[PDB]
């Protein structure tokens, strides 16, 4: 059951851009967005595919736990946060794409395809390089299908241990305080048209969790803060968050 | 290897009162502290033995997870929060007595008192109610020996289980940001002199993690905000936090 608020395009107006936000309300299981087109409209994954990514890996033993340090290849790259040392949480935190690169390879493309079937993510296709499929491959998922797998997260329901899924929601932890908590992930797909960029996750509050999925355009690297804040925005408009 | 920084005193000492902060950083293996005596002076735990509590109840299903409901027993008591109904998460934060109430006298105090000589826990002493001896019985904890506790609770090297570790460290967030997340819990002992606040956690950054510990005087509960207040404080001028 899903409803169309018009309303909430002034938040994506006033920065002349354009995009999509998702809401669902767990406790009464009714779903908003400003626009119902895109929120079915399928997208590059890109660092959002983190989520599925950490919880395979974890899984399947390719990361023991959220300590394990995967030391830099001394490779040095334009993200100066990416050129040292990484353990499950901090490699979240600052998507660090060889990291998970490196993940994804331990997996396997067997496993790594099977996995996502189980987890019903998006189209369900790999196709392309094993390792950056989710840059510029064949995987596409839109922003209600984010909300529906990330239910399944929240809940324990996926196919894969309770302690990876406890392990992979700490590490989505963004941001938390005395009136809610916040567990998410960013994402920034540049390789293949449109330029977008992505956040789901979902807000915890004492008796409620509101879950959320946005994309927007992204045509250049300026706009990126505006992912959370035109998120937060509406959070905040529709009386969520204070 | 300890070192005593008496310029800590001057953030107590703007409020009119008393008290000691450790801190502990776990990359170095080295202590710091106000005050060495009273880092090693134990008082009644209070509500901060509500993080044993909960992995004692957990580990014997008393607690089946963090989303089990313990009902408000329709009694109105001076705490608002207080009545009205529970899970784990929300019992933490607001303290709810009542709740551990439940979850000592499920627990026993055979198994209590077996549970907390493997947490090496204070003086392990369960004298008093079995049901409110950590507000006004026997059992005592000093700074340091907090500390010592949660540094087990931060390494999963408590005799309970991953799990039972991992939900209690869930329901310990307090606070998180791009700088730091903070995993505490606060405590207020007002049945025994001398009355006195405690927070007790640590802080995680990207590449380290500040374990601390703080009890000061409380004659009133108009200073319970000084517990975080004053502990922050500290952490600013240590450059831990920004
Ligand atoms: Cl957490």
């Amino acid at each position: 059951e899903w409803q169309e608020n018009k309303s909430w395009n002034a938040h994506f107006t006033e920065h002349k851009s354009q995009g999509v936000v998702v809401l669902w309300n767990e406790n009464k299981q009714q779903g908003f967005t400003n626009n119902l087109k895109r929120a079915n409209q399928a997208f590059l994954p890109a660092s959002t595919f983190k989520i599925p990514n950490s919880l395979i890996a974890l899984d399947l033993g390719v990361v023991k736990d959220e300590h394990q340090v995967f030391k830099w290849d001394g490779q040095t790259r334009d993200i100066a946060t990416w050129n040292r040392d990484h353990n499950l949480i901090t490699a979240m935190k600052y998507s660090v794409v060889p990291v998970y690169q490196y993940f994804a390879r331990q997996i396997g493309e067997a496993r790594m395809s099977k996995m996502l079937h189980a987890f019903d993510y998006g189209n369900e296709d790999i196709s392309g390089n094993v390792d950056s499929f989710w840059l510029d491959g064949g995987i596409r998922i839109s922003a209600t299908e984010q909300i529906s797998f990330l239910r399944k997260l929240y809940h324990n329901k996926l196919h894969v241990s309770e302690r990876s899924q406890r392990i992979v929601k700490q590490a989505m932890l963004t941001e938390a305080n005395g009136d809610y908590i916040i567990r998410a992930k960013t994402g920034y797909s540049t390789r293949i048209e449109p330029k977008i960029g992505w956040w789901v996750g979902w807000v915890e509050l004492d008796d409620n969790v509101w879950f959320f999925a946005m994309n927007m355009d992204m045509p250049t690297s300026d706009g990126l803060g505006l992912r959370q804040a035109i998120t937060k925005e509406v959070l905040k408009q529709e009386k969520i968050i204070p």
